[PDB]
């Protein structure tokens, strides 16, 4: 079935837990496909070790920048960038994961996890899973975030991996 991925996050070196999120391969593959790789790290880079960089109370937590951590960087298992997959899954809710981008077709690494609905996103950004377990932690992600997305804590995905 889907992926079942997981990041275990720390704010400030203490762990908040661990963050579940289905990948929705049977929507969009490819986005999925990167992003478990990514979890993984299996291609010899990925998330471990990388960053919440930008979080934004009520609206999302973003990470993924493994290569500056700083929201200008990331890769994608397939090259730097890959193309919007499609747009069919939505941003419905708190808990929807979705590609960062800088414009159609920048998916690369970057990622965000929605904690309120985020509509205005649709179409514009691949919703490729959501969350399964642990939305407490990202809402202490969410917690440590400011309006301008500057984190108030170092917020680490210590671990990540595939749970199936
Ligand atoms: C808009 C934004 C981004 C972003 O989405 N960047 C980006 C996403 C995907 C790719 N492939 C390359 C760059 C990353 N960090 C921050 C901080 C901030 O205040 N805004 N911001």
């Amino acid at each position: 079935g889907n992926p079942l991925v997981y990041l275990d996050v720390d704010a400030n070196g203490k762990p908040l837990g661990r963050v579940v999120l289905e990948l929705k391969a049977d929507v969009v593959p490819k986005t999925a496909e990167n992003f478990r790789a990514l979890c993984t790290g299996e291609k010899g880079f990925g998330y471990k070790g990388s960053t919440f960089h930008r979080v934004i109370p009520s609206f999302m937590c973003q990470a993924g920048d493994f290569t500056n951590h700083n929201g200008t960087g990331g890769k994608s298992i397939y090259g730097s960038r890959f193309p919007d997959e499609n747009f069919t899954l939505k941003h419905v809710g708190p808990g929807v994961l979705s590609m960062a981008n800088a414009g159609p077709n920048t998916n690369g690494s970057q990622f965000f996890i929605c904690t309120i609905k985020t509509d205005w996103l649709d179409g514009k950004h691949v919703v490729f899973g959501h969350v399964i377990e642990g939305m407490d932690v990202v809402k202490k992600i969410e917690s440590f975030g400011s309006k301008s997305g500057r984190t108030s804590k170092k917020i680490v995905i210590t671990d990540c991996g595939q749970l199936s």
